[PDB]
């Protein structure tokens, strides 16, 4: 199964998330994350920065996130609304696992 936490640090802003992300799925590893705003129709990419993904936007972000996924193997996961509009610095966002 696909297991994820995401944890909010230091550094993230209205207009900025930076995000410690803990993808796991046995024998594969994430690839690729993507942000889409509430309210919005497109993935815009996270950018990865060592142990950490950024997104940034000029204007602050409208939440709740949701997430895409892709690993490199190819399997594709979205989590739908896992992090709030008024999300707080160091606090972990973990949805329920997806079983494949
Ligand atoms: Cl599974
Ligand atoms: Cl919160
Ligand atoms: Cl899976």
């Amino acid at each position: 199964a696909v297991q994820v936490t995401f944890t909010v640090q230091k550094g993230s802003d209205p207009k900025k998330l930076v995000l410690d992300i803990k993808y796991t799925r046995p024998g594969d590893s994430l690839a690729e994350v993507e942000l889409r705003q509430h309210g919005s129709e497109e993935w815009e990419p996270l950018t990865k920065k060592g142990n950490v993904w950024e997104v940034k936007s000029s204007k602050p972000l409208v939440g709740p996130f949701n997430f895409r996924f892709m690993s490199k193997g190819g399997m594709r996961n979205v989590f739908d609304e896992v992090i709030p509009t008024a999300f707080s610095i160091g606090k972990t966002y973990k949805p329920e696992e997806q079983e494949f």
